């Protein structure tokens, strides 16, 4: 089988995408954030906290004739950008882009954080790193991609992140159609639970090559990408007027610049992240100073490559019994 989904920004400064999904029976299709750097599949639902709901479209378990509630399972989960949601689980089918996996765990949210509340445009989470991460007590659920894997034609999911525009998340095959040259495979370390592989180095602008050894995760549920402090002063180094504001929380820059690219290493091969997919706009509405789509991992603890890095490329999930993950350009 496969399985074929387009994803959409969620505005218009990408800072997140959505994937319709159907879930249950007769199908709700909910839009949720497809998320390879975790392992849980939660929605809001008509169990969620009614203040903690502000436009999501909701998952009914009652009115799904597949539901099942999993008799003593709850789930609870905190993000990287302190955002966090819990509550209890059903299992129920699950399809994206004409996949259908059945006895999917769904977590069904009864509380979400601010953030979650006042973003109306996700309806949910699914997660698509490595079960081990799964969040659910006292047994460990899997993912949407580990249940579905033995049914797909090949073991792989890719991810076609677009600029300001829609792009794709296939499941069960490559499109050679959706890149230019070649997919470069690289390997990956499983040990945290995430798709976490070592780039080879980078480049600021049209800046000679830095061969360097960077760590970090490929994580479709972070916007921007966060490197080490040296690579982020060296990239903001080139920009006029950018600076690390604490107020804010990061670099910022003038409106009026028109930013370098910024080039990340997959082995011998090089993906160019152009650089207005580095512009994350006003600070705040009105303001002359934008946000910069580059920041520094200190204090994190591991570098992500988010979406920022992740649209600039085709990316292969390869989800075989070593996994590795495939860069191409496109």
């Amino acid at each position: 089988s496969t399985g074929s989904a387009t994803t959409t920004p969620i505005d218009s400064l990408d800072d997140a995408y959505i994937t319709p999904v159907q879930i249950g029976t007769p199908a709700q299709t909910l839009n949720l954030d497809f998320d390879t750097g975790s392992s849980d599949l939660w929605v809001f639902s008509s169990e969620t906290t009614a203040s903690e709901v502000d436009g999501q479209t909701i998952y009914t378990p009652s009115k799904s004739t597949t539901a099942k509630l999993l008799s003593g399972a709850t789930w609870s989960i905190s993000y990287g950008d302190g955002s966090s949601s819990s509550g209890d689980v059903y299992t129920d089918t699950v399809s994206v882009g004409g996949l259908t996996v059945t006895g999917q765990a769904v977590e069904s949210a009864k509380k979400v954080s601010s953030s979650f509340t006042e973003d109306s445009t996700i309806d949910g989470l699914l997660g698509l790193a490595f079960s081990t991460l799964n969040t659910v007590s006292p047994t460990q659920q899997k993912t949407f991609f580990d249940n579905a894997k033995a049914s797909l034609d090949s073991p792989v999911f890719t991810a076609d992140l677009g600029y300001h525009a829609p792009g794709t998340y296939n499941f069960g095959f490559i499109d050679t159609t959706a890149y230019t040259g070649s997919i470069t495979y690289t390997a990956v370390s499983t040990k945290q639970g995430f798709w976490e592989w070592t780039s080879t180095g980078y480049a600021v602008g049209s800046g000679t090559f830095k061969s360097t050894s960077i760590d970090g995760i490929a994580d479709t549920g972070t916007t921007l990408l966060y490197l080490p402090a040296t690579v982020v002063s060296a990239y903001w180094a080139q920009v006029s007027g950018a600076k690390s504001s604490s107020s804010v929380g990061g670099y910022v820059f003038p409106c009026s610049a028109t930013l370098p690219s910024f080039t990340f290493g997959v082995g011998s091969a090089r993906i160019v992240i152009p650089g207005d997919y580095i512009d994350f706009g006003p600070i705040s509405t009105g303001s002359s100073s934008c946000f910069g789509g580059i920041q520094s991992s200190a204090g994190i603890g591991i570098n992500i490559f988010g979406d920022v890095a992740l649209k600039a490329a085709f990316v292969v999930f390869n989800g075989a019994t070593t996994p590795t993950l495939g860069f191409a350009s496109k």
